[PDB]
């Protein structure tokens, strides 16, 4: 019993971070996504002006 | 007599410490018990957390 309840600890230890490293990514990929169309924005009015 | 008393009393300098000594491995053995208990439960809140 001990061992199979350490086993059972282990597989959750393992499948949390699983989950967690996907939806970091997730809002890394957003956030950057943002400040690029931000920057993308900025020429045109650069331009505009010019 | 005298040198019979003298054995007596190292007999008993030897027994006094061959007692202490598994006491003081009993109480130390549970101290960290208890420590290695508490650092178990602190990772599962900090999972729970996550």
């Amino acid at each position: 019993k001990d061992w199979q309840a350490w086993l059972g600890s282990v597989e959750h230890s393992r499948n949390t971070a699983n989950a967690s490293y996907q939806d970091l990514n997730l809002k890394r990929a957003a956030v950057l996504q943002e400040q690029s169309w931000g920057a993308r924005g900025n020429a045109a009015i650069a331009d505009f002006v010019t």
